[PDB]
């Protein structure tokens, strides 16, 4: 063809893929705690950077704005959650989001299986994969200070790939676009993302902005 494009291509760490397994598979009724899981990892990397800059002002060249966007999209049936974040490496993709295990996957299958609430997912080291929850596919774009700008995607079924974003720059920090599945988009109505911001997020040590079209 005429371009060409490296793909990596990885396996889910076992437990984890079939924690997602799980969480897709299931029904759950508490579902709306995915945003409140979502924000929560946007607050954590804001405060990651900035720590660093506290030692380091230097690292906020790439922006200096803290801060956290929704982004509704009823055309594509996105939601999209930006961040100002730390942001991550290649390799912090990798690790951090799928290929690692992590203490808490087990265990929070046992809870579940005694009939435990979805909501305590964040417990127990796992909280992103709430995202799938509602949605079919989760890509998830990325900036790090001095690395290149990475997306990472995956619609479960035990896999996810990383590859150079080749799309609009970011600057410096993370956007989690969430693809929703089409008895979900009551999570793409203003009214209803308010509502879930006031009731689980308002903890956030950081400014919030629903844009609304
Ligand atoms: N918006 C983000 N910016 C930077 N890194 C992120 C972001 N979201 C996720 N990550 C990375 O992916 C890892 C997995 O996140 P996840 O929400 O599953 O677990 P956690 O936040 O460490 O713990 P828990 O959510 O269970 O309290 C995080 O530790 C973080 O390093
Ligand atoms: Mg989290």
């Amino acid at each position: 063809p005429m371009e060409e494009e490296e793909v990596e291509t990885f396996a889910f760490q076992a437990e984890i893929a079939q924690l997602m397994s799980l969480i897709i598979n299931t029904f759950y009724s508490n579902k709306e705690i995915f945003l409140r899981e979502l924000i929560s990892n946007s607050s954590d990397a804001l405060d990651k950077i900035r720590y660093e800059s506290l030692t380091d002002p230097s690292k906020l060249d790439s922006g200096k704005e803290l801060h956290i966007n929704l982004i509704p999209n009823k055309q594509d049936r996105t939601l999209t959650i930006v961040d100002t974040g730390i942001g991550m490496t290649k390799a912090d993709l990798i690790n951090n989001l799928g290929t690692i295990a992590k203490s808490g996957t087990k265990a929070f299958m046992e809870a579940l299986q005694a009939g435990a609430d979805i909501s305590m997912i964040g417990q127990f080291g796992v909280g992103f994969y709430s995202a799938y929850l509602v949605a079919e596919k989760v890509t998830v774009i990325t900036k790090h200070n001095d690395d290149e700008q990475y997306a990472w995607e995956s619609s479960a079924g035990g896999s996810f790939t990383v590859r150079t974003d080749t799309g609009e720059p970011m600057g410096r920090g993370t956007k989690v676009i969430l693809h929703l599945k089409e008895d979900q988009t009551e999570y793409l109505e203003e009214r209803r993302i308010k509502e879930i911001v006031k009731k689980h997020s308002q903890f956030i040590g950081y400014p919030i902005t629903l844009f609304v079209e």
